[PDB]
């Protein structure tokens, strides 16, 4: 069960963590990653998580990819959790470093509402360009299920919590 966290709304709840620090602690039964249509998990969120999966997350997402191809910007799978999470949600968010649609942030938050509960951290913040503010908008306002967002910097973490509106 989760602990520490600051509640936002009804289902939204957030913590200044590193979310494989947490993952191993809570042991979720969804960790969401932030994942790119490849499954190429190379930097931010995505390589955490592989690294502390010893690449086992890479070698099966890479078997994923081979045989269904590449997810969408918006969309998402469910593969394993590994020794982080039961399941590992990739969710796709767009990448604004790669010019791509905003307005897909929306849909990549709907990935969410499929899962009672998830560990996850703000879609398309970090390396992928967007404004971390307006994503955690679009989190409390299209997630309905109960979302626990692990926000890596202190800084952004203060800035998310003391501009909630
Ligand atoms: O804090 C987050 O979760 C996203 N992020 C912002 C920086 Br700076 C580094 N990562």
């Amino acid at each position: 069960s989760f602990s520490g966290y600051l509640k936002l709304t009804d289902n939204v709840y957030i913590k200044n963590a590193d979310i494989v620090e947490e993952a191993k602690k809570v042991k979720p039964t969804v960790v969401v990653n932030a994942a790119n249509v490849y499954l190429k998990h190379g930097g931010g969120v995505a390589g955490a998580l592989n690294k502390a999966t010893n690449n086992a997350m890479q070698v099966e997402s890479d078997d994923y990819i081979a045989t269904n191809g590449p997810l969408k910007v918006g969309g998402s799978c469910v593969l394993s959790g590994h020794n982080l999470a039961k399941h590992c949600l990739h969710v796709v968010g767009p990448n604004v470093n790669k010019g791509e649609d905003i307005q897909l942030l929306k849909s990549a938050y709907e990935n969410f509402n499929q899962h009672e509960v998830l560990l996850a951290p703000l879609l398309s913040a970090g390396i992928f360009g967007a404004d971390p503010i307006h994503s955690l908008r679009v989190c409390v306002d299209t997630v309905r299920t109960n979302v626990y967002l692990a926000v890596f910097d202190k800084n952004l973490y203060d800035k998310l919590v003391s501009s909630f509106l």
